[PDB]
């Protein structure tokens, strides 16, 4: 038997954007949505993260100690006894560099080193088992471009490009220093708008847009509709008291409306206080590099793919 595993995910980034849960414990998304898996060149962009045997069980955030994933080891509990002797495991979890989607990462590393430990598991079905800990779990366990079907009931993840369809484009991320509303706030107050049940089912109609769009990698075509997607989310948000573009946010977009002139760009704002901007790869410097930042530091990212693990130790 073995004593632990390593495993490694990478954040993700909204592209038909999730507001709502079926409920707080399963984490079901009210409808459906898409999304990318991030990082930077190098993949210095991740969550790293390890299971292995112990004496009681630990949760580790980042090197602090932590009093919902308990409930995902426990459901595997016979996995664990059979690679590792025990059914007590505990949790080591270190994120790097990560802006928005930190979450998403933490599940879906905990995954790929469930399915490194028994890999003819259904992935889809531990999907299920991972929302727990994150409801877009899935975008980071499939990586590259998902869109992840939901009625409120049933989730399923489905990959609909991979990474190396994205060779040809960058995505530039400005960092704002603005608090941002906890994911939760989000869910929880996005719900309460008269809006609402349309955005479920133009959600719905996007994420068919971006599958056909897929048909002929109209990556550009994609990226348009994130950022009509992110418009319409944000202004129902604003609607119901959740305003994540504060005023520099506000002032780099308008920027951008300008710089689209020039050369092509789109952009996509989550629940964090981040503006990330699609561009082509010959642009990407460019734009890396204007002045006017408005306060925000600035990223180089890229699309990557999904979770991974280690040889067990
Ligand atoms: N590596 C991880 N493993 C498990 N849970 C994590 C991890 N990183 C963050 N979390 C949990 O997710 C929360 C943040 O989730 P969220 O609000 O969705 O932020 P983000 O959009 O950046 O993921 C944190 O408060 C933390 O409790
Ligand atoms: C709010 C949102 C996810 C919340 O579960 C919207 C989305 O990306 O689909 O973005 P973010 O919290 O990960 O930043």
């Amino acid at each position: 038997t073995y004593r632990s595993i390593g495993s490694t995910a990478y954040p993700t980034i909204g592209v038909v954007l999730l507001g709502g849960i079926a409920n707080p414990v399963t984490r079901t998304p009210l409808h459906t949505s898409a999304g990318i898996a991030y990082s930077d060149s190098c993949g210095s962009i991740r969550s790293e993260t390890r299971i292995y045997a112990d004496e009681a069980t630990h949760i580790y955030f980042n090197g602090t100690e932590s009093t919902s994933v308990r409930r995902v080891l426990d459901r595997y509990s016979s996995v664990f006894e059979e690679a590792f002797g025990t059914k007590t495991v505990s949790y080591s979890s270190q994120n790097f560099g990560i802006l928005s989607g930190s979450s998403d990462a933490g599940a879906a590393s905990i995954g790929a080193a469930i399915l490194g430990l028994k890999p003819d598991l259904d992935p889809h079905d531990v999907e299920n088992d991972l929302r727990a800990v994150s409801e877009s779990a899935g975008r980071s366990l499939f990586g590259g471009l998902t869109i992840t079907w939901s009625d409120g009931f049933h989730a399923y993840t489905e990959k609909i490009l991979d990474p190396e369809a994205f060779s040809g484009y960058s995505i530039v991320a400005f960092a704002f220093d603005y608090q941002r509303n906890p994911s939760d706030v989000i869910h929880q107050n996005i719900v309460r708008s008269d809006l609402y049940p349309a955005r479920k089912k133009h959600a719905d109609e996007h994420a068919h847009m971006i599958k056909e769009y897929a048909k002929t990698n109209d990556i550009k075509g994609i990226f348009d509709l994130a950022q009509e997607d992110t418009e319409e989310y944000h202004s129902i948000l604003r609607g119901v008291g959740v305003n994540v573009i504060r005023e520099n946010m506000q002032k780099l977009i308008s920027y951008l409306k300008l710089i689209r002139k020039d050369y092509w760009n789109a952009y996509i704002v989550t629940g964090g206080s981040n503006v990330y901007v699609a561009v082509e790869s010959e642009n990407a410097d460019r734009l890396f590099s204007i002045e006017n930042t408005f306060g925000s530091k600035k990223k180089m990212l890229r699309i990557v793919g999904g979770a991974w693990h280690r040889r067990p130790e």
